[PDB]
């Protein structure tokens, strides 16, 4: 009949063991069984934001009907799954669709309430077939659903429900809602245990349980786009794929095979020898590693097959619980379970001995790796190159920020606290306020952080807070509210964060905005959510927020001498307290205070700038050495307190680059020959020797 | 004819307004921020009422409410 | 037909934002709704490839067919990797355009394409300089 063609059984697929187990979800299955057994409106629609277990509840209803854990009214109710794409796909002629759908309704009338009809994507059904001569497929189920003769079960999203069904009230009240909520973390762990069983059976691994509780908690923490318990299953199954791929191929095999083919090419080119002997030793070594690798493959295959046969035994004992064989129960239990479990653990300790050439069980290191590659955030546990990089923090920021002990110490501390796992997970990592007079390293400290962290300077979401002199600011970083002009495009801060969730947010020259633009940042630095105009919040709990004012230039350049750092911090905090509001300087992690530069700092800056100048000319095709007296003149001619370090920049720029640009375009200084910048009487000469 | 309550919390900063309200949501719904939290420091201009009401008919986000 | 192949076929749908609203006639099944119960059961092995602003416009508008897919973020390559790509495609373009290309031409094209052209993104504008 029509139900042969246009429907798929679900009680077969819960009878044959093709559907995943459904664990938890007490109240929703009880409420769905309430709503299916009425006289009118037998129509629950399962409504929740997508992936929190909506189609899984119809899976659970199919499995509870087959196992028989339901009330007696449902025992025997087939669950037929309808798909609209099988109904429509033939209906080329007029009324073919109406014939098919009437045939489905009559073959469900001939069952006498026995078949629970399962439409998935109920949002789709409204208007399926609307054409010139049509019945819209909602106007053929409004009568049959109105009288309760059909036991349809709806499975739709929430925003698809606002868009498609509540545009049409006459089919909105045919259906009762069952609000499937987002499941909690502990129930997520339960769901992950049932599917731990299932995914270990598929992808040939062993999933340790601390990996599961870490996957639930870390997925709930970091990935904020999607919704539980589906993001945790994403981390688990992708970690299992990673473990199976690392099982499938080592890397010492790559090194040794490329080594033996390289030495084979070399020896055949040389045809003294010694390479016959070395190649024979490497071939014996590679054969040893290959044989050990095949032994590990055979051992893991035997262990996974014997685990699969153990689960076959559990399937058989549940079949016996449904049927009721007598000797089969005690036979399967007391024979099959303990001996296969003890030899499964014998295989477990055997693999713990023999796996050398490794990771063979999905553990929480791999969950950390898959979640660090998913988002962007450095979730993972450190490697030793990154950890020694991360303790050379203050070293590798003094390669570019000479001077300024204090803030390099502070920001080093903040990124170290984020990497160890001690940050407050409700606030961003570093919410700093770099103060200090004009041009002493602030924007270059932030660029030093970006070159350290991301290995690029132009990877930092850099709001420029001196364009923000009116409240047009607010409207240009949180997007355009609905009805208005740029609602289709969104803001700059929110979108440019939600791309890369781990990014430095540099708010350059922060006092130049209007004083009530420091109210977006109340939300940011308090909680790290920032609701833009399209409506959705944006996770700023993984950024580093740096605002580089210079509110106290007079005070710092006046009194950085003869005062310690603590009193200076408190006093310029008093000045900032006069400028900002008390709601906002409370939010800040640490207000640092920079300082004017001294002469030795200026000499070191001069050496850094001459490093990049030599880099420029070596890219051009030249070389320059310098005299130390030339550096002394650049030091003595570039000291002034009120301007900081850019006097050195334009003094270098003039007193080196301008006669050098006079001479390079003179056709005078031939490339390849070493240039020495010895002093003149007061100028700097350039020679060719 | 009213909501349950409508409280206007006052007081200088860092004494526990926002954590009192998160304490309520943690009691009532067994989750800290399972609540409709509107930031009233985005609405510094008059035309951003329509983020919460929605869009009037014949405009951009009319299909999507507040 | 692809279910008959027993998972031996990886699909490849470039421009996935075409797929989302594809066959959307006067209220009928587009491509999104028919594929949407066959994606998140693994019986199809699609590989998307989309521009990012097309993702935010045309896929995250529709949250179900969003969460069937995995974002695999492909960042703009660095300069040296661009140089490697240009060396392989130097082999290919020296086959095509009957001319010879030298290594200073490649490193000059990569450096000057990154520093000066501000519109398009690497490695594409390097290959456009080389081809032009
Ligand atoms: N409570 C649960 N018990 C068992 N498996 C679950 C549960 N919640 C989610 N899952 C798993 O989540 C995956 C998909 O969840 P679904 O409920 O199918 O999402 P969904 O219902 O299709 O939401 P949409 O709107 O249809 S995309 C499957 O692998 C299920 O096994
Ligand atoms: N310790 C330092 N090491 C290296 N360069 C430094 C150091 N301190 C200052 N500079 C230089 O100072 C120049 C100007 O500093 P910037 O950070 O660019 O100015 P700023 O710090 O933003 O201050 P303002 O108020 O914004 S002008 C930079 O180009 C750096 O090269
Ligand atoms: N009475 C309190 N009990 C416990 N924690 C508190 C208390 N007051 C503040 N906190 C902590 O401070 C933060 C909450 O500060 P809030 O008082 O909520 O700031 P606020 O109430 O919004 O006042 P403003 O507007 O932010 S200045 C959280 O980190 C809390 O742990």
């Amino acid at each position: 009949q029509a139900l042969k063609k246009y429907t798929i059984d679900l009680t077969e697929r819960a009878e044959q063991g093709k559907l995943d187990p459904v664990i938890g979800r007490d109240e929703e299955i009880r409420r769905t069984i309430q709503v299916l057994q009425r006289r009118t409106k037998n129509n629950p629609v399962l409504i929740g934001e997508p992936g929190v277990g909506k189609t899984a509840i119809v899976e659970g209803l199919a499995q509870r009907i087959i196992n028989g854990e339901v009330p007696e009214g449902l025992k025997g109710r087939r669950v037929l799954a309808l798909d609209m794409g099988a109904l429509v796909a033939g209906a080329k002629y007029r009324g073919e669709f109406e014939e098919r759908l009437k045939g489905v309704l009559n073959d469900l009338a001939k069952q006498e309430g026995n078949v629970i009809l399962f439409i998935d994507a109920l949002h789709t059904m409204v208007g399926a077939g609307k054409a010139d001569g049509a019945m819209d497929a909602g106007n053929m189920l409004k009568p049959a659903l109105a009288r309760g003769e059909l036991h349809c079960v709806g499975a739709t999203t929430l925003d698809e429900y606002r868009q498609y069904i509540e545009k049409d009230a006459a089919l909105e009240r045919r259906f009762q809602k069952v609000f499937v909520a987002e499941p909690s973390v502990e129930d997520t762990i339960a769901i992950l245990r049932g599917l731990k069983e299932r995914y270990e059976l598929h992808h040939h691994v062993q999933i340790t349980d601390p990996a599961i509780v870490a996957a639930a908690t870390l997925s709930h923490r970091y990935i904020a786009d999607r919704q539980l318990p589906d993001k945790a299953i994403d981390l688990i199954d992708e970690a299992a794929s990673s473990i199976r791929m690392q099982i499938d191929s080592p890397e010492e095999l790559d090194r040794l095979d490329r080594r033996i083919i390289q030495l084979k090419l070399e020896q055949q080119a040389l045809m003294l020898d010694m390479l016959n002997e070395e190649l024979s030793d490497k071939e014996r070594q590679y054969s040893e590693l290959e044989e050990e690798w095949k032994a590990e493959k055979a051992s893991l295959s035997g262990t996974q097959t014997i685990k699969a046969e153990l689960e076959q035994a559990k399937i058989a004992i549940e079949q016996a619980r449904r049927v009721g064989d007598l000797a089969r129960m005690s036979e399967l239990q007391y024979g099959k379970i303990p001996e296969l479990e003890k030899q499964l653990e014998a295989a477990t300790q055997l693999e713990g001995k023999t796996m050398r050439l490794l990771r063979n069980k999905v553990t929480d290191a791999e969950i950390a790796e898959v979640l660090a590659r998913w988002t962007g955030i450095p979730v993972s546990r450190m490697m030793e190159s990154e950890r020694e990089k991360l303790l050379r923090m203050e070293q590798e920021l003094h390669h570019r920020v000479i001077g300024q002990n204090e803030a390099v110490d502070a920001v080093s501390n903040a990124i170290r606290r984020s990497r160890a796992g001690l940050a407050d997970p409700n606030r961003p990592i570093g919410s700093f306020l770099f103060l200090g007079p004009t041009g002493v390293g602030k924007t270059e400290l932030c660029k030093a952080l970006a070159n350290f962290m991301f290995d690029s300077d132009e990877a930092m979401v850099r709001i420029d807070m001196s364009e923000f002199m009116e409240k047009h600011s607010v409207s240009r970083l949180v997007g355009a509210p609905p009805g208005y002009v740029g609602y289709e495009e969104g803001g700059y801060l929110t979108e440019a964060v939600r791309r890369r969730p781990y990014s430095v947010i540099l708010l350059d020259a922060v006092e130049k905005a209007h004083p009530d633009v420091f109210n977006i940042l109340l939300q940011v630095l308090d909680d790290g959510r920032l609701t833009d105009g399209q409506g959705r919040t944006v996770d700023f709990r993984n950024t580093v927020v740096i605002m580089t004012s210079n509110l106290g230039s007079d005070l710092i350049q006046e009194r950085f001498g003869e005062l310690d750092y603590a009193h200076m911090k408190e006093l310029v905090l008093g000045v900032v307290s006069h400028n900002f509001r008390p709601e906002f300087i409370n939010r800040i992690d640490e207000v640092v205070v920079f300082h004017p530069l001294g002469e030795q700092h200026i000499a070191s800056i001069a050496q850094i700038q001459l490093k990049r100048l030599y880099k420029r000319l070596e890219e051009r095709g030249y070389e320059i050495h310098i005299s130390d007296e030339a550096l002394k003149l650049l030091s003595e001619n570039g000291y002034d307190p009120v301007y900081g370090a850019r006097p050195l920049k334009r003094a270098i720029q003039q007193q080196i680059e301008n006669p050098l640009a006079q001479q390079i375009l003179s056709g005078e200084l031939v490339p390849g020959k070493v240039i020495r910048l010895e002093v003149n009487e007061d100028r700097i000469v350039a020679v060719q020797h």
